[PDB]
């Protein structure tokens, strides 16, 4: 129902870091009014969250990235 560190469609964030620039909020505000934040990506590096009950589809990928 909500994304852990992906933050951008069917791609990850590379690394989200200090929200200061809204860089990971910038991209769930796209949506106008989702909500989202940067957190730890789990092992290395940093993950986004992004909070939102969109039509249905959350994550279709075990949050691996290309």
């Amino acid at each position: 129902a909500r994304d852990a560190y992906i933050a951008k469609p069917h791609n990850c964030v590379y690394e989200c870091f200090d929200a200061f620039s809204s860089y990971c909020n910038g991209v769930c505000t796209k949506n106008g009014a989702k909500s989202g934040y940067c957190q730890i990506l789990g092992t290395y590096g940093n993950g986004c969250w992004c909070i939102a009950l969109p039509d249905n589809v959350p994550i279709r990928i075990p949050g691996k990235c290309h």
